[PDB]
This record gives C-alpha cells, sequence and structure tokens, in this order.
C-alpha cells in the first residue's frame, strides 16, 4: 500500500503534494527536510538511501513503488542497485539529471525514468514562437484544469473487447480523446484505425470529467 | 532571427541540441561552458546576464526570443528585469525552480514559464502504477517518434474558416488528433464540438508525418 520516496529534490515536494492521503515514507539524510515532509502528511525516515540497511528501515520490501531522486545520477544508480538487492520485483521510478545516464538508470533496475531537464529543454526550444506545446503539457497535469489526462482500463468482458478503434468511435461517443493505448510496459500513441482492443489494455485519454464517465460506462460488461 | 540564451543549466544543453542550425548566442559567466556551447554550433558570450550592458553585448534587442535559466529564481528574475529595461516587447521564456516563484517570473516580464520540477513531480506521482502519462509526454517531444506534436496554423482564406470542430471531422479525415487549438496567449485543450475555427487559430495536433500533410493541405484555401 505504501510508497517509499528516496532522497529529496524540488521534484519530490510537488510529488508529495499529489500523494496527500496516500501513505508515503520519505527516506533522506537531510534533517532540514523533516519539517517539510511532515507538513505534507507524509512520514520521514532519516537515513542514507544508498545503504541497504536504511532501505530496509524505510520498508522498501512490499512497497508498491519506490521513487528515487538523489543529488546526482551516480548516487541515484547506487540507490537502485541497493533496492534491487532487497526486492527485485518492486516498481522503481527514477529521476535522471543528464540524458546520457538514462540508460544506466534503466540498467541498474529502474522501470521508468523521468528526465525533467530533457523535457524542459525540449519544451523551451518549442516555445520560441508559440508556447502551446508547453501550455498543453503543464496544463493537463494540473489538478485544476477542466480537461485532464486519465488512464481507463478495458475490463474483462468489456463491450469493446474485439472492437476496432475505428468501429468504437470513442471520441464521437464519449467526448474523450484517445491519445494512446498501452499494455504492460508498451504504449501506442495515436493508435491506427484498425487496432483492436483487448481486455487489459489501458486507454490513455483527455476529457472533461463527465466525458470520462460516459467512457467508463461505455466500456464495462 | 537569432535567439539569446541567458545562463547555463542541464536544460540548455538539451535546448541547444534542438536549435542546431538556428543562430544562438549563449550569454553566461562560466567559462567552463564555452567548449560545450561551441560544439553545439552555437556562439558563446562571456558575461553577467543580470547586467544590462552584457545583455546589450549578446544583442538582446531584436532577438526573436530570449530564454532565461539562471542558478536561482531570484537571479532569473534579476535577468528578466534587465532584459525589460532594454527591449520591452521581446519574447522571454524562463525556467522556474520553485513553484512559488512562477508568478514572480511572469510578473517581472516572462511571457512563458517552464517548470521542469513541477512537471517532473507531477509525472512521478502519476507513474506509481502505470507510467503511461510519463511515457506519452517524454515520447511526443522526442525527434525520433513515429508520432509527433505539431502546431499547424489556419491560414487566411482557409477552407476551414467558419467550420465547426465537429463539422471538420479532422481526425477521421487527416488521421491527426486535435489536442487543442490556441490563439495568441490562450490555449483551449480538447475543444468542444461547437468551436468554430478562425484564420489565425493554431491547431495543436499529434500524428504521423503524412497525416500532418493531409492536414496542412486540408486547410489552405
Ligand atoms: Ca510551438
Ligand atoms: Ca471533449
Ligand atoms: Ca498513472
Ligand atoms: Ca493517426
Amino acid at each position: 500500500r505504501h510508497v517509499v520516496i528516496c532522497g529529496w529534490s524540488e521534484s519530490t515536494l510537488e510529488c508529495l503534494r499529489e500523494l496527500r492521503g496516500s501513505e508515503v515514507f520519505v527516506l533522506a539524510e537531510d534533517e532540514n527536510v523533516r519539517k517539510k515532509v511532515l507538513r505534507s502528511g507524509a512520514n520521514f525516515v532519516h537515513g542514507d538511501p544508498t545503504r541497504v540497511s536504511d532501505l530496509e528501515k524505510a520498508n522498501v520490501r512490499g512497497a508498491r513503488a519506490v521513487i528515487v531522486n538523489l543529488e546526482s545520477d551516480s548516487e541515484t544508480i547506487h540507490c537502485i542497485l541497493g533496492i534491487r538487492k532487497i526486492d527485485e520485483s518492486v516498481r522503481i521510478i527514477a529521476e535522471a539529471e543528464r540524458y546520457e545516464n538514462i540508460e544506466q538508470l534503466r540498467m541498474a533496475g529502474a522501470d521508468q525514468v523521468i528526465s525533467p531537464f530533457v523535457i524542459s529543454g525540449r519544451l523551451m526550444s518549442r516555445s520560441i514562437d508559440d508556447g502551446y506545446e508547453a501550455m498543453f503539457v503543464q496544463d493537463v497535469l494540473a489538478e485544476e484544469s477542466t480537461r485532464r489526462m486519465v488512464e481507463v482500463p478495458i475490463p474483462e468482458g468489456s463491450k469493446l473487447e474485439g472492437v476496432s478503434v475505428l468501429d468504437a468511435d470513442i471520441h464521437d461517443v464519449t467526448g474523450v480523446i484517445i491519445i494512446g493505448v498501452g499494455r504492460g510496459d508498451e504504449l501506442i500513441i495515436d493508435p491506427p484505425r484498425d487496432y483492436s482492443f483487448r481486455a487489459g489494455d489501458i486507454i490513455l485519454g483527455i476529457g472533461k470529467p463527465e466525458e470520462i464517465e460516459r467512457l467508463k460506462n461505455y466500456i464495462s460488461a
């Protein structure tokens, strides 16, 4: 049930803001941060995240996900290897500073790598003329937009099981845009007319909260 | 024609990678970086980006855009104020470290603020279960995906001028997903069935390169 966050960066403050309610352990060796963690409804564990014994202490085993952002990619990797000695199946989401290190984070055991500076650099080069790309990305991720991005799973025995993307006319029917469909660790963005849904597929969509509802019901049983 | 980049961060390396060819002046006071800039086909100007006279030196006046990322938000703001004393109309894109400072960057003169750590923190909290949101955002911004995000303007005398979003059936017709339409500094994400296009509107879409073409032609008078 619980999520362990290893290290502290400006990212994890924004991260805890969205996990409020959910049970979170933050494991860091910077006491100055304990005050901030507690304020977020989270729990603080003073410790060295590159040390296996201190990961045990944050109870990494059986946690549903471990988020990892240390001060440098080199230490981020040291933490991951540490986590993998403990629990080799647990989901690890790591933050990468330099592009060059993305492959090594993945290699040490990261299931998903997020690169704020790559994202950020690409957005800045695309914002020279019109800043729409930047506006879109920063807006759909905000808890305050009329439009939001969601993942809706297609359940076993779904009305849509077997139906093609073209035949389902989901946009016309529910108001939701399908931006992609994903299954396991693969994502198909803007799927082709002839893609056939299967129970287990995750629909990645954008829509008003009511449109999302019309979609959830349009699927089921 | 030229773009001035003020300061150096991990972001601006990724930024220059995408502006290769385009003429770029980087103004920073860290000589260690000169080697890196030159390698990117960019030009280096040693100087203090909070100093008006050194902005003049990077020729900020008449540049098409100034990207600003200094070591702290406090200094980023100092730079923007400096720019605005020189040229009060030029486009400024700034990177913000802390969320609290986004309003102050905007206030000092920034036309667009990008917040890699906010983006990154939100993505990490959404990647706990399925990392699709993260995969989508990092993939459409990559120059190597079959699917890419583009801004296609609707030209004066366009076939679509006056047509509603619903009547234009752009997805069915061109294979491109409309994720939003923008005009000036406003962006409407996932526009409603009854929105009417006007010359000048920018369509923000996702699609295969050929679909983008069928779209561009589908518009033009
Ligand atoms: Ca753009
Ligand atoms: Ca809609
Ligand atoms: Ca998710
Ligand atoms: Ca398509």
